[PDB]
């Protein structure tokens, strides 16, 4: 503490003032917080300091000021499981971060998911974590592959073979909480493509979907 706590009482101020619409005095808040970070010699809270500075910059800005205000608060719990030595709080904060890249993949924010992804790799390159790190880069190239097919006019086939490549990744990892998003993402290529008149491309996808709902009822 010292300085960490101040770093924390100041982020407060942040959350105050973004809960009220200022979002520019929030900012110099952050950047008063930063420059508190750089004189505590710890390059791990100064790198979520600076993530939820870019996050004030780019979602608080623009209409989002629920989701910088969810960016400040993971940043500052992160600091402040650090002036309370708990490395089971932690892995709780990495928990709700990822439920939340979850969420902000299935909804379709792009400026949300960088800096959740972002606080995610910075808390989890700090808890020795690698069930947590595969799943981030699985998550990555999904997010990422699946914008360029909805930006280009690439065919139903190329978009059911990225849903396959990840979901067969993400059984090979393991992980449950990151499949239910891709069956509901996969339930609704179906849809789409039940729609349309091509067939034996439907009962590839609702086979992939019954084994997938399958190893997650085993997992
Ligand atoms: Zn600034
Ligand atoms: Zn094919």
């Amino acid at each position: 503490m010292e300085k960490l706590k101040e770093i924390v009482k100041h982020l407060e101020v942040a959350i105050k003032y973004l809960k009220e619409g200022k979002v520019d005095l929030a900012d110099l808040v952050v950047a008063d917080a930063i420059e508190l970070a750089k004189e505590a010699g710890d390059k791990a809270s100064l790198e979520i300091l600076k993530v939820a500075h870019k996050a004030i910059d780019t979602l608080g800005r623009e209409g989002k000021l629920e989701e910088a205000a969810k960016i400040v608060k993971y940043a500052k719990e992160y600091v402040e499981a650090k002036i309370k030595g708990d490395r089971e709080k932690l892995r709780e904060l990495l928990e709700k971060v990822k439920k939340d890249v979850l969420e902000a993949i299935k909804k379709g924010d792009e400026e949300f998911y960088e800096a959740l992804v972002k606080i995610a790799r910075i808390i989890a390159e700090d808890l020795g974590d690698e069930k947590s790190l595969k799943v981030l880069e699985a998550l990555e190239e999904f997010f990422k592959e699946w914008k360029r097919l909805e930006k280009e006019g690439k065919s139903l086939d190329e978009k059911l073979h990225l849903f396959l490549r990840v979901g067969e990744r993400l059984l090979e990892i393991g992980d449950k909480e990151s499949l239910e998003m891709l069956i509901e993402l996969l339930e609704e290529l179906a849809k789409e493509i039940k729609k349309a008149g091509n067939e034996e491309l439907l009962v590839r996808a609702e086979a992939a979907i019954k084994d997938i709902r399958k190893h997650i009822k085993e997992l």
